[PDB]
């Protein structure tokens, strides 16, 4: 069609089209462990054409655990899990990161470590719902625990979790990490100030507000390289009722411009809640693209045409595709043939098994 389906270098690899997999949460895991599947590797596989898949979000540490079926990279059963979900991918001659988030306050006390409190900036409710599984395995919806606001001296804590999750990804296969700095999760809830009280040097200021994101930024690229990490930002509007605040654009354009400082693969921006939210104008993405010197991936609710009128406007790169990619596993063919694409089904996005998630049909 037209700069869709043309190479892009992504710091270490080279994707061969513009046509990625966004993140996308399927609650399929095994319980107990947390363990990814053959399911799953099938899944992904099928979807290997992409020019980069980016897996769904997944625990740094139990700690980090928000949704029952969630799966994690921090036990030996999951890396060995998650080597032959790479290797299939790589099978196929495809390319994948892992997403790799602590989801703070957005989780329920019976799947924390010890059925405690989980943790967040301050002590602050996320007024929303979790999914937590049934006495037969079925996903259901429960209101989220109130969580406690992390000591001081447990941040290093945290920074080293998610270091440690970064050099099991490498030891797994992954081609690279997107770190998940979004929708309201733990980064995100220390990066808003509708979440974050704090009055020491995690929270007030801007500065103060990017300070955990960026310590892990920098602890991962020291860890594995700079050209190996990428990170997803919800900056500008609302998402699972965390804002970005009075002066976002601003906040923004900080965050950004600290993040092009370490040289990182990618910046991917999830522009707006399933919900809806106000787009992004052309000002605002020249102002991100001249601060920012690595690939820029757009997200949400995009269409082919809008990711060509943006990629042939040289404002982003690449476009990640969420549902279109759930019901299309051949999505790159589909769309450079103008081939109609098979309808959704969104009762079977959250758990199961293959039904919903395998049975997909290609071309
Ligand atoms: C079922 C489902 C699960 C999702 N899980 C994640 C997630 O794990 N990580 C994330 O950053 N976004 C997640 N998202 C958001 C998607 O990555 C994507 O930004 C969103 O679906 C909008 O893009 P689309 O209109 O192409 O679907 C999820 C969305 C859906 C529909
Ligand atoms: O539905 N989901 O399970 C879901 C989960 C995650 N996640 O990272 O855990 C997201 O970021 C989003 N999201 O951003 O829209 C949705």
């Amino acid at each position: 069609a037209e700069k869709l389906f043309t190479p892009l270098k992504v710091g270490a690899v080279t994707a061969p089209n513009r046509v990625f997999m966004a993140p996308l949460t399927r609650l399929r895991s095994i319980e107990p462990g947390d363990i990814p599947t053959p399911l799953m590797g099938e899944y992904y596989r099928q979807r290997a054409s992409a020019g980069l898949i980016i897996s769904e979000a997944t625990q740094i540490s139990a700690q980090a655990k928000g949704y029952a079926g969630a799966p994690g990279l921090h036990s030996p059963e999951q890396i060995a899990a998650w080597k032959k979900i790479t290797a299939g991918v790589h099978a196929e001659d495809g390319r994948i990161a892992v997403q790799l988030w602590h989801t703070g306050r957005i989780s329920h006390s019976s799947i924390q470590p010890g059925g405690q409190a989980p943790v967040s900036a301050s002590a602050l409710n996320a007024n929303t719902r979790t999914s937590l599984r049934d006495e037969n395995g079925n996903a259901i919806r429960v209101d989220t625990t109130t969580p406690r606001a992390l000591e001081l001296d447990e941040i290093p804590g945290i920074v080293n979790d998610f270091r440690q999750a970064v050099a099991n990804a490498r030891e797994a296969g992954f081609d690279l990490v997107e770190l998940h700095s979004a929708h309201g999760y733990l980064l995100h809830q220390f990066l808003s100030p509708s979440s974050n009280q704090r009055t020491d040097q995690y929270g007030g200021s801007v500065e103060n507000r990017a300070r955990l994101v960026l310590e892990v930024v920098d602890a991962v690229c020291n860890e594995w390289s700079a050209d190996r990490i990428g990170i997803r930002v919800s900056p500008i509007g609302t998402f699972q009722n965390v804002d970005n605040g009075p002066n976002e654009e601003a906040d923004a354009l900080y965050l950004i411009e600290e993040l092009a400082k370490r040289g990182i693969a990618y910046l991917h921006m999830s522009e707006t809640d399933l919900a809806g939210g106000k787009p992004y104008s052309e000002a605002f993405r020249q102002k991100v693209r001249e601060r920012f010197h690595g690939v820029i991936i757009g997200a949400g609710a995009y269409t082919a045409e809008k990711a060509e009128d943006l990629i042939g406007k040289g404002l982003i790169d690449a476009v990640a595709f969420g549902r279109d990619y759930i019901a299309n596993p051949d999505l790159v063919a589909r769309l450079q043939k103008k081939a109609e694409l098979n309808p959704q089904r969104p009762e079977s996005f959250y758990g199961g098994g293959a039904e919903g998630y395998t049975d997909y049909p290609s071309l």
